[PDB]
């Protein structure tokens, strides 16, 4: 009864590309050389549960590995995963139009440094003053780095933290 | 590995209809209160394993309820199920062109009789002499009856057995 309406759900695979689509959700996965989330575009956030009947590869997943959270109608699929990243509970979900993609934000860099901060609330790449933050670090995530493209700028994943920058000046999402 | 080549596999859902397709397999499933196998068309039998990456609703199934056996490249899906039927291990899989459909054979009728024979190898609807066998019985399967349409005639499912036949006249598939 809490599932999204399957009347408008469209899921398809052909070869090495897959799409989990909805009215507002367009979730692309690829095989390279294992299946992973490629990019996603969400225009209307919703809180239903994506039905297993309209989902591919629903076996042996834990909700902690779902890139798009299950509570936000993220599909319970291995196609909704990426190595080195976990569920993005504290992401910039307040925005209306969201694009999830694996690319560095403009004028930014991410480094794999075990001497880096742990996962925390998602950080925007521009200060409240509006200035770019050049250097970011990661402890376990993989490259290219998970990013969020919204109206107000580029948001980085939780695993991605800034280098020698005070996380107190930055803008942080306050949703879960 | 032991999986079918995913390069040519195409699976899609839109609303109440779903297809698990490949080069030789065309498996249609439908939503009618519950997800079930609608019809299937197989032109080349295979012994690979259908990849879960290209399969819908792979969760909480037992292989005994898969209409198309896992060994015969049947998808491990709730879409590959039908109420009152179990895996058709002893089916007419020797034939080249096979169509699975839920309909009575042209000169037969099937009744739900708990006082009927048990599961056995799939039987043709025409004797070796070539005459139709009008009456068949079922104990637990549902209607319409699962049937196989091949070049040599109509084959009934394992759950569907005849009442007035001495088991010697019939044509029995001898493959598993």
């Amino acid at each position: 009864s809490l599932e999204c309406d399957p009347a408008v759900i469209g899921t398809a695979v052909k070869g090495k590309e897959a799409v989990h689509s909805d009215l507002g959700y367009w979730i692309e996965s690829e095989k390279n050389d294992t299946w992973r989330l490629k990019r996603a575009h969400l225009i209307e956030m919703k809180t239903c549960e994506w039905p297993k009947s309209h989902t591919l590869w629903t076996d042996g997943i834990e909700e902690s590995d779902l890139i798009i959270p299950k509570s936000l109608a993220g599909p319970l699929s291995h196609h909704n995963t990426r190595e080195g990243y976990r569920t993005q509970m504290k992401g910039p979900w307040h925005s209306e139009e969201l694009e999830i993609r694996f690319e560095e934000c403009p004028g930014t860099k991410v480094h794999v440094e075990e001497t880096c901060g742990t996962r925390g609330p998602s950080l925007r790449s521009t200060t409240a003053s509006g200035r770019v933050i050049e250097e970011w670090c990661c402890r376990e995530c993989t490259m290219p780095p998970l990013s969020f493209r919204a109206k107000d700028g580029c948001w980085y994943g939780m695993e991605i933290r800034p280098r020698k920058e005070p996380e107190s000046n930055l803008v942080r999402s306050m949703v879960t």
